[PDB]
């Protein structure tokens, strides 16, 4: 359903800022 | 519906925000 | 509501890190 | 559970967007 | 399920959270 997906999404997408701002944290430190 | 239309309007947000940290991360590799 | 008001407080912290992630990226790139 | 759970989300969410702040504020003339 | 979902998206913004302070201690120490 269309809540489901839109949360579904929502995680994925916040997965990626994370994966994201770990290869920052590892290029300054 | 107000629900599903706002958490929608997160989730575009969010993807903006993804792009751009990938973009900062991507200035500063080597 | 409390959920609605907690969405709602969500949906506008997300628009301010929006803007300030692309301060960030305008300030070091342009 | 699900409203302690969104308003723990806004509490951090809050946080960051205090720490990314004073990120900006840093590197900005 | 909902509950399960916006739990892990509370974990993943705690570990941002704790990444972005990261970068801000070795960019402003």
């Amino acid at each position: 359903g269309e809540i489901a997906q839109t949360i579904k999404e929502i995680a994925k997408t916040i997965k990626e800022i994370a994966y994201t701002i770990k290869e920052i944290a590892q290029t300054i430190k």
